[PDB]
């Protein structure tokens, strides 16, 4: 009912179009901030593409019905300082989400968990057309990243989940929770910033060792 293919640089507009249909509106932190369509969000979402390890599921008409956008994560050199993506972001609501993401990388370093790993695959966005859900697509997209990981000597697939539905999908594929931060505990300036709808109670960083 679908094929699994690598996402080509020519695919960015089709990727964005597919995430505008299914994903951006439904992200719980987006829904909580009433963040709508947003240009910063769209470009941040397309950032991993040049890493050439993102994958798409396409139907018989050649339309993208699912994606799993991945970026490469290189173990930092000792000279390297962490980048704060919330800085240099200008949208008021989206900077709140990028701040949270910075806060998570400040509180949990995946590269300390796996000291023998120089390179780690980073699952950024997984989205499937509702008309094509329940057909094993997320598993096939994830199996396709396993092939990439094997060709490039990667052993750890790291997936930060802002949605409990995404974390449950990865849990079912054999990922395990390596870190959790509750939204009730994220009070960077003394006060709670996110209180999304249950069951999205916090951030789950999921990982698999292949």
């Amino acid at each position: 009912p679908y094929t699994i293919e690598l996402i080509q640089p020519e695919d960015g507009e089709a990727v964005i179009a597919m995430l505008k249909t299914f994903f951006f509106k439904a992200e719980p932190l987006n829904t909580f901030l009433d963040l709508g369509e947003c240009k910063e969000l769209e470009k941040y979402s397309l950032k991993p593409l040049p890493d050439n390890c993102s994958y798409k599921a396409v139907n018989k008409k050649g339309e993208i019905i699912g994606v799993f956008l991945n970026g490469l994560m290189r173990r930092p050199s000792p000279d390297d300082v962490p980048e704060k993506a919330a800085d240099s972001c200008e949208h008021p609501k989206f900077k709140k989400i990028l701040s949270l993401m910075d806060h998570v990388e400040e509180q949990f370093n995946i590269f300390d968990v796996y000291p023998d790993e120089e390179l780690i695959l980073d699952g950024k966005i997984l989205s499937v057309d509702t008309n094509y859900r329940g057909l094993g697509i997320a598993g096939r997209l994830t199996e396709r990243a396993y092939e990439y990981m094997r060709e490039n000597g990667i052993n750890v697939y790291h997936v930060l989940c802002s949605s409990h539905y995404s974390a449950r999908v990865m849990e079912k594929l054999g990922f395990h929770e390596v870190f959790r931060m509750q939204f009730a505990d994220y009070k960077p300036q003394g006060e709670v910033v996110f209180k999304p709808a249950a069951p999205h109670v916090g951030i789950q960083v999921m990982a698999k060792e292949v």
